[PDB]
């Protein structure tokens, strides 16, 4: 892309690799551009479960759901 | 919210069907909503070196959209 506002974000790219690393690199070209639009929410859950033999414990769970789509998906189980 | 105590039933729900460990949801007792918006951008960039020389790097850049907000995600070379 030869779009202004992708080139600028390439060359932010560059000088905040220079600055992370110290490495002095100069922007030449931008030779390719994707982009990923992403809007979802991020759900973070502590639930109560009750378990196998009648025991009571806690989870957290995150679920990832996106808005403008049918998607919603559990992204970690974890015990507390 | 009800509709939280309906995300967190197909939590446990979604981990029964992919664990098979048949827990059962008792209650509800934490919540956070984490609202993500914005674009990923991935480039293939070319850069001058020290000194010199051309070469090929591939960045990602997370950029919020209702926030005055970009970070460098990522940054390497192309092998």
């Amino acid at each position: 892309e030869n779009d202004l506002e992708a080139i600028e974000l390439a060359r932010f790219a560059v000088a905040e690799h220079n600055s992370k690393t110290n490495a002095m690199l100069e922007f030449e070209r931008l030779v390719k551009v994707r982009h990923q639009v992403v809007a979802g929410t991020m759900h973070h859950f502590t639930v109560q479960v009750k378990e196998a033999g009648g025991g009571k414990k806690l989870y957290e769970a995150k679920v990832w759901e996106k808005v403008w789509e049918n998607f919603k998906q559990l992204q970690s189980f974890q015990p507390v």
